[PDB]
């Protein structure tokens, strides 16, 4: 059930930015998601030893979750918003992926994605 090292946060040859876009996904999609009711299993990197998940990452290859997605928006990580949005939609994808339709786990990541679409709808320019 090895855990496999966290997704990066940083990346000295990576080139950083800052958008009014970035801003506001941390500001208010990231922090305003994170108080959700159902956001509590996307705060961390699955760690298949504690949920003993053995098999997680034998399905999942490209991890993602909320506490990654913070600390990369805290370090300027991202180019761009899109960037930033593809991790948000790599985490909802890995909880469909490796559980099943109806699960407890996947009725919490489809109402998340939904408040996550709401949000991002509109950006500032
Ligand atoms: C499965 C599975 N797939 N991705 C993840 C991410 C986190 C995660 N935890 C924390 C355990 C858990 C199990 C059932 C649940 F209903 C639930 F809310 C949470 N389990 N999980």
């Amino acid at each position: 059930s090895m855990n496999p090292p966290p997704p990066e946060t940083s990346n000295p040859n990576k080139p950083k930015r800052q958008t009014n876009q970035l801003q506001y996904l941390l500001r208010v999609v990231l922090k305003t998601l994170w108080k959700h009711q159902f956001a509590w299993p996307f705060q961390q990197p699955v760690d298949a030893v504690k949920l003993n998940l053995p098999d997680y990452y034998k399905i999942i290859k490209t991890p993602m979750d909320m506490g990654t997605i913070k600390k990369r928006l805290e370090n300027n990580y991202y180019w761009n918003a899109q960037e930033c949005i593809q991790d948000f939609n790599t985490m909802f994808t890995n909880c469909y992926i490796y559980n099943k339709p109806g699960d407890d786990i996947v009725l919490m990541a489809e109402a998340l994605e939904k408040l996550f679409l709401q949000k991002i709808n509109e950006l500032p320019t």
